[PDB]
């Protein structure tokens, strides 16, 4: 009778490689599918093909044109498929870009420097920005405008990568993206699983096609290492080898009809049971869902750790917050490079700060990320002073609290904060430091970044979850290429860093805490190999103090 | 055409209700399918009612008697299954048994402690070691002995329970040989993948049944606590509500339906691209893979930090090992019991100690996890000296790399040394210490306990993992059940502690920074939340020095 018998589908990307497979598996199993496009002719195309191969009746297959990114062309498309359909019974969540494939050095963020890129004849046809959109804002709209439309026993499938989890050389604009959806998936699935409709992450590894070799091939070339390298690398992290295509018993890569047939089981009632759980179709790639560890020691900190080295900080709305931790940092006898976004609260520090007499090593500035030239010119100024900056802290841009609601109900507003304040931020500070110790590359210790979470907003940290998992990627990225940049002499000092969430605690001494240890991980010689450290929920008991 | 044609399917504990359900999705989708039980008039009856309910012709059914226990019986039984069918396409390790229903402070050990808690009206029928050979031997033999008859495209099917994972009252003996499972089946992911053999986990939340309502209500009384709080413990980890049993929307259980269709799912070739995964079939519980971190510090101790306190270390088969941990205790002003398994030990330790010059503070005795009643006699002969035991040390029972061999060729003697010597002596030591603090419940400090794992084996700590998956789920028992005995005025003190993994590092001062994270954990004032604490693999780069 069809294991999706009289169901009505929404397949996002349905033009691409995977959604071509999901619509003729979902057709197959008895749906109605509609697909989605950007660009009318080619999802046309795409229906017109698939109605050829499958045999399928044309009422059971429509088409729609959505933009990620732009809420009215996702509110008509949905409307349009409600007024036809009445329902969406399963929302495949496909769509998706590349991005532009630039190490987090050169990644393009005005549409100027786009322009500059395709000069180089790079195949590169969008801003971080527009990556955002098309990766992660896609998800975030067309799941918030279907859900009411949804009914109960519904079912959201989200479709990232294992990428997603791995170091991807040049692939940042692409990784990042997809990691903020994963953390994103689990938080719909806690606000629409009490409503009766189940959220599900698909993670496809290394899809098989005739190219994918070779575009590991070249991806090899791009960095200077032997053609293999990329591809062994995700061979050496799966336990399960596989004949496929009549090919024998081998290291190989799982298939667009192995992603489709999950899609299906999920897509169908047999899965009901099943909310926020992840489907991992990677041969059994083996990463961790978070690389990570909790503080169990109280930062101990000498006063002469910080001589000769500069801690730059970038600094978000509260300022105030952003000193006490410079105080800890000039403490241990650093440098601080005090970056504030509004000129505004340069004038209420600078002054504030000769109240608590803090002159001595400390300079304020005006830092915004939203402009990064400024950023550029303003480090270059500061080290024309002849201290070169050692080590970077990152604060999240918005106030606390700033960014807030469901997922699903929270504004316009909320999803392009998180991708332009939070998200593209993040971006632009470490390509502007990932530029910075390009030129100042020979640094008394290796260069060091710490990036910081809020504090807990006590209302589930919805946003602090989603960047932490964002910040969480773009630092194995930024790890991995820096470490291979290096290994080939491109560099002379590898970048290494960590994040600090600080949401697991609501204690008062949690930022002279959180400061402590951004100060070992900055000015002390040190490799902290998980990437996530999070502040235990009770400081006293879980230290000595 | 059945999603299973043309397969042979072996269910083991195919009686149950769960079995039961399984074999009938199978027997739907075309599988040929061979019931294990270790009572044949049982598996016998429920083959005919299987034969009854579903259309299926006789053929496609047979039965055959496995114990788990019994290494032959499980030979004959798929020597059995290859004489009728040739092969296993799917093998479902779904047999076990509910174990005895006692916290930690009275598992039944011997036989005579099961006899005296039958006259006692409890339904117990199963010691400690019987509930390990049940719901963990069964596994490790079934899938050993049937692997080289799985065919590459073959699926194993380990069925546990989220409740591994979970704090879950008076049924430590149910829960740690299923934690012990888990890590197992994962390393039989790793061993089997290559051959490709997928091996996956499937963990089923608390499961539709009028008794586990009960059940519930049972646990609840257990406890102490109103009557619906277990139930609401667990609805309220669950993130999904669902229609079941023609009821409306609510916080319900997953059905024996909801386990099968997982089950057809991942016994077909649909499944080809999954190893090594887990499928929790929970409506999205909210338990963590593992609540864990690595030590970012070195252990700093102090010279008065211990005195008034005294430290039990139950020593294994390497004295030499724990008497350089009971330096570091003797360091800080404890005292020390050392516990010696072999009484020849004592005298040989006694010299070592005055050539190594440790005299005052320490005693030594004969302390044997194998003998209970001993443990128990010679910890209240040492505490009329007048200082009772505040913290306890657990180092592993057999000499390092005496427990080798992938798991699927390791001698016969090695589940067993595992399950009785590692696994069952574990539990004895925890039942130990309850008893203990139940007695002594007036602490200068509140009772601490540490277990330590082996060093590496350098082959994979196949066994390291194992038995610190178990261990993992054995603290969280003992935690949880002490910290609810304490609520409900039951016991002034809570009993806490942790698990320290050593095989995570190879660097020479590992035994002595394990030895002073032990030291901070058994004497400082604290309470470290995360249960598992690993060595980190370089100890000079994770902290400064």
């Amino acid at each position: 009778p069809g294991r999706l018998a009289g169901k009505i589908a929404v397949v996002t990307g349905a033009a691409g490689n995977l959604g071509g497979h999901i619509v003729t598996h979902y057709l197959a199993e008895g749906a109605t599918v509609v697909m989605t496009g950007r660009t009318p002719d080619r999802t046309k195309a795409a229906a017109d093909a698939l109605l050829k191969s499958t045999g399928a009746d044309p009422s059971r297959l429509a088409t729609v044109a959505l933009d990620g990114g732009d809420i009215a062309s996702v509110r008509a498309a949905i409307a349009e498929v409600v007024q036809k359909f009445g329902r969406i019974d399963i929302l495949v969540n496909n769509a998706g870009s590349a991005g532009p494939k630039q190490p987090i050095e050169n990644l393009p963020l005005s549409p100027e420097e786009l322009a500059a890129l395709q000069k180089t004849g790079s195949t590169d046809s969008e801003t971080v920005a527009d990556a955002l959109r098309n990766i992660f804002g896609v998800a975030w709209n067309v799941a918030r405008v279907a859900a009411p439309h949804i009914p109960e026993g519904g079912s959201i499938i989200n479709v990232s990568t294992i990428f997603s989890r791995t170091p991807y050389y040049a692939r940042a604009a692409y990784v990042v993206p997809k990691a903020a959806m994963n953390a994103w998936s689990r938080e719909l699935s806690l606000e629409l699983g009490p409503k009766g409709i189940r959220v599900n992450l698909v993670y496809p590894g290394p899809i098989e096609s005739e190219r994918i070799r070779s575009v590991f091939a070249a991806m090899d070339a791009a960095r200077g290492d032997e053609a293999g390298t990329t591809a062994t690398q995700f061979f050496d992290m799966m336990s399960l080898e596989r004949a496929t295509g009549g090919n024998e018993k081998a290291k190989t890569f799982p298939t667009p009809e192995d992603i489709a047939t999950t899609c299906v089981f999920l897509g169908s009632d047999e899965s009901a049971a099943y909310n926020g759980h992840d489907f991992e179709v990677t041969h059994g790639m083996s990463v961790r869902k978070e690389q990570r560890s909790t503080y169990l020691a109280r930062p101990t900190m000498r006063s002469m750790d910080g001589t000769g080295l500069a801690v730059l900080i970038a600094a978000g709305d509260d300022w105030e917050e952003a000193l006490e931790i410079a105080q800890v940092q000039l403490a241990c006898g650093a440098q601080v490079v005090l970056g504030l976004p509004r000129a505004a609260d340069v004038a209420i520090a600078e002054k504030r700060c000769k109240a608590l007499g803090l002159t001595e090593g400390l300079s304020i500035i005006r830092f915004s990320r939203k402009d990064p030239a400024a950023m550029e010119a303003a480090l270059e100024e500061y080290t024309r002073g002849g201290t070169p900056i050692s080590g970077a802290l990152f604060m999240p841009a918005l106030g606390a609290g700033e960014l807030s609601g469901a997922v699903t109900e929270a504004e316009d507003n909320a999803v392009e904060a998180l991708m332009d304040a939070e998200l593209a931020g993040n971006m632009a500070l470490a390509r502007t430091m990932s530029r910075y110790w390009k030129r100042h590359d020979n640094l008394l210790q290796p260069p060091r970044f710490v990036f910081v979470s809020h504090a807990s907003d006590g209302k589930g940290d919805i946003y602090g979850h989603i960047l932490r998992a964002a910040t969480e990627q773009l630092i194995r990225i930024w790890r991995d290429e820096s470490e291979i940049d290096t290994a080939h002499g491109r560099r002379r000092q590898a970048e290494w860093g960590n994040q600090i969430v600080r949401f697991t605690n609501t204690e008062a001494e949690n930022i002279r805490f959180t400061a402590g240890h951004a100060a070992r991980i900055l000015l002390k010689e040190s490799k902290l190999g998980e990437i996530t450290l999070y502040v235990p929920a009770n400081i006293g008991e879980a230290t000595g103090a």
